[PDB]
């Protein structure tokens, strides 16, 4: 046991806390404690207790910072063992998981959480001090980012409830129509949500899991059904819930951001989860339209153009790919031109399509077999096309090979900045497993770097942003969403563009599309 001591603790103490709910902005602070030396300090009354701390230092610091901010206190997030653990091995994503792996237990008791933080920090910090690159990431990117996220989560984003309500009825209507059609193609009404009734109808005149249904695209009814499922999912996952997630004390929505969740270092969101809102789908766009600016403010949305290809270009050092970007020429057009040995002027739109497909196909995994189906071209030609590609960008092939070799030898792969991911499976004899590792192997450096760049961008942008009355609100994919006063907008945009594009010196220029509007959808123009 440790020695009890009265509140407050000397500065530099590690904080432990317990919430009544997982969402910081909605939870009630039940317990608060601090540890330093061999002592523990338990706060008599949690809320007031916060004011005695100059820095939330410990496990899940950001979360506490959020609660404090909603209470009008500027309590900054400090060192957090989670970040260190994550940097050591991206597998470390939850506090319970980390504790177990490193000798501690995660309990629902403030004091204990306070002690655990101290212990962990010392332990992991030692292990990190020898890693030049990782220490850099922790200090220059990770830690500072905590503050940023804290503010984002706390400020939140305004929603157009009126619009949401309306949209709900529209989709409900489309659903009814689809349902009607299904009945027509079935000859008799029935419950689409009922397994038994569905199965019978299918077997009724057809010869037979969403995958199963997808494969059974033989009768139009199956198509229409899947559409029904889709709309239903979206309506209940994004349209209907949103209004209910508006915090009473702010009038805005507070989506959660996690810093140590994805396997590649990309930020993830929850409640909702922007990541899964349909990209360029009529409905998806309509949902984005719900996110609006404050009365007298505007939304500035910045997006990175094909960052992954530019990153690849840099990591491979492929003269051709590099030239495409340095020359500012259309990537897909040039790809086609190369693959088919035809000058720009004669690029058939179908060639462009093929190129576009391959380009993306080589990024996410190595879309080999998929090519046939997605292109409706015979097997042989598909392989040839792939060959033509690497023939045009040799160094990309060389890079992929090198990456895997290094992976097998060292046991891990790393992003441009040094972030690492261990890949033991590259030596697996089981096909599917080894192939999975292989995808991950080259996906990691490309995606990881894209993530790192964005994070670096944010970190160094925040201070300057705050200098003007501007706010950082959302981050999804390779996109940032800001909020700024009507008269300041244009200026803020100009700044954001520069900062982002010049975040780090690449052999390829970085480009950012910028849009300003009253709502997210309008902004993206």
């Amino acid at each position: 046991a440790l020695e009890e001591a009265p509140w407050p603790p000397p500065e530099g103490a590690f904080v432990g806390f317990v919430l009544s709910r997982k969402e910081p902005m909605w939870a009630d602070l039940l317990a608060l404690a601090a540890a330093r030396g061999g002592r523990v300090h338990r706060a008599p009354e949690p809320y007031k207790a916060l004011r005695d701390l100059k820095e939330a230092r410990g496990l899940l610091a950001k979360d506490l910072s959020v609660l404090a901010l909603r209470e009008g206190l500027g309590l900054p997030p400090g060192d957090d063992p989670m970040l260190l653990a994550y940097l050591l091995d991206p597998s470390n994503t939850t506090p319970e998981g980390v504790a177990r792996r490193y000798g501690g237990e995660w309990t629902e008791e403030a004091g204990e959480r306070a002690a655990l933080s101290e212990r962990l920090f010392a332990n992991l910090w030692g292990r990190l001090e020898g890693e030049e690159r990782l220490l850099w990431l922790y200090r220059e990117v990770e830690r500072p980012l905590s503050a940023v996220l804290a503010h984002m989560e706390a400020t939140g984003v305004r929603l157009d409830v009126a619009y949401l309500r309306a949209l709900s009825l529209e989709v409900a209507e489309e659903i009814a129509r689809l349902e009607a059609e299904v009945f027509r193609l079935a000859g008799h009404p029935f419950n689409l949500n009922s397994r038994d009734q569905l199965e019978r109808v299918l077997f009724d005149e057809l010869g037979l899991a969403a995958v199963l249904e997808a494969l059974r695209e033989a009768h139009p009814i199956v198509e229409k059904i899947l559409q029904y499922r889709e709309l239903t999912k979206l309506k209940s996952t994004y349209i209907d819930p949103l209004p209910d997630l508006i915090h009473p004390r702010t009038g805005r929505l507070h989506t959660r951001f996690n810093q140590t969740a994805t396997a590649t270092g990309r930020l993830s969101s929850s409640d909702p989860n922007l990541q899964n809102i349909p990209v360029r789908t009529p409905l998806g766009q309509r949902i984005r339209r719900a996110f609006i600016a404050e009365e007298g403010w505007l939304l500035v949305a910045l997006d990175y153009s094909q960052i992954e290809l530019r990153v690849l270009a840099h990591l491979s050092g492929d003269e051709n790919l590099i030239r495409v970007f340095q020359e500012g020429r259309d990537i897909h057009t040039e790809t086609a031109s190369w693959m088919f040995g035809v000058p720009r002027e004669a690029v058939d739109p179908l060639m462009r399509r093929a190129a576009k497909t391959i380009n993306f196909g080589v990024l996410y995994g190595m879309s080999a077999h998929r090519l046939s189906q997605e292109l409706a071209i015979p097997y042989e030609e598909a392989q040839a096309f792939i060959e033509r590609y690497f023939q045009s960008f040799p160094k990309v092939r060389a890079w992929i090979e090198k990456t895997l070799e290094e992976g097998r030898r060292r046991g891990y792969v790393e992003t441009l900045f040094g972030r690492r991911r261990y890949v033991p499976d590259l030596e697996a004899r089981v096909k599917s497993v080894r192939e999975a590792a292989e995808r991950m192997a080259f996906n990691m450096p490309v995606q990881g770097t894209a993530a790192d760049l964005m994070k670096l961008a944010m970190v160094k942008l925040f201070p300057r942003l705050e200098e003007m009355g501007a706010r950082m609100l959302l981050q999804v994919h390779d996109e940032l969403v800001l909020e700024a006063p009507k008269e300041r907008a244009e200026a803020v945009a100009r700044l954001a563009k520069e900062v982002m594009e010049g975040v780090y010196p690449l052999a390829v220029p970085l480009e950012v599309e910028v849009g300003i509007g009253e709502d997210w959808l309008s902004a993206k123009e």
